[PDB]
């Protein structure tokens, strides 16, 4: 089990992270319209996961506008995971205009737990820690960050350069 | 798993049907000639997956029939999709003149499952509910119906204005 700092006050993980080169677990998600996005759905492609406390965050919310940003240029293929409910998540997309990511939901499935990246403790328990997990073609973990620091934006050049790779 | 009903009594089926912006879970289906039709070879165009109980049902053929009628007129790319075996969908296809819907079975694929429409109780055990999926050109989900009640025909308005791009 895992430790970062929120506010450079320090926190833990429920977990680690996977490790690069082994399977990525398998998750099944929620979407914006109550549909499921199950890992199933992205084998044979390489997807980002970014991971993160909410949308109704700042830090956050900016990850998801870059990732946007990002993907556009690219036909990357970034899944903006949270504990948000499907709808904040669709609610954020539709009053940004921010769609190449696709939002997926944590709230009523295992993903946090599985991906040892639920907090475990302090204000913040029960929302996941901020993390990029790429996951190559193959199925295999390619590339992780655990963010040292909640209020840290993810490093998105070395997420995108595994990703393209 | 989604709940539908059949004369007003609760079924369920097997999953759930995949969020809209969501990657179209991958398919090999049989077409009449028995060969193989995989979900890579609409890719660039729109599909609709118009998926039912039988041909031989009536409700069914009364959508196959309608969707026939209006893809025929806009070019529209539509698939019939169900457990009925090649030889049922290709002699309803021609008793009643349908050339432009493409049957497509199930019946040693893995579809229903992947889309969570199989049924998985009651006399309808193992047959895929009445359910539209409309494929982007991006291979993501466009839009989805799960009809509420077996007996009642889908949406096809809503299904086809999906379609057109």
């Amino acid at each position: 089990h895992s430790q970062i700092t929120l506010r450079g006050n320090a926190i833990n993980t429920v977990g680690e992270l996977p490790a690069v080169g082994s399977p990525a677990p398998a998750f099944t998600l929620t979407g914006g319209d109550l549909g499921v996005i199950s890992s199933d759905q992205f084998r044979g492609k390489s997807v980002l996961l970014n991971i993160f406390p909410s949308v109704d965050t700042p830090v956050s919310a900016t990850s998801v506008r870059t990732f946007d940003e990002r993907a556009a240029a690219s036909g990357a293929t970034v899944l903006c995971v949270s504990k948000d409910l499907p709808f904040a998540q669709k609610r954020f997309c539709g009053a940004e205009g921010t769609e190449n990511v696709m939002p997926a939901s944590a709230f009523r499935d295992s993903f946090g737990e599985d991906y040892g990246v639920t907090i475990a403790d302090g204000p913040m328990a029960g929302l996941l820690a901020r993390a990029i997990v790429v996951i190559g073609a193959d199925g295999n973990v390619a590339y992780t960050e655990l963010v040292p620091e909640i209020a840290q934006e993810p490093n998105y050049e070395a997420a995108l350069a595994a990703l393209g790779a």
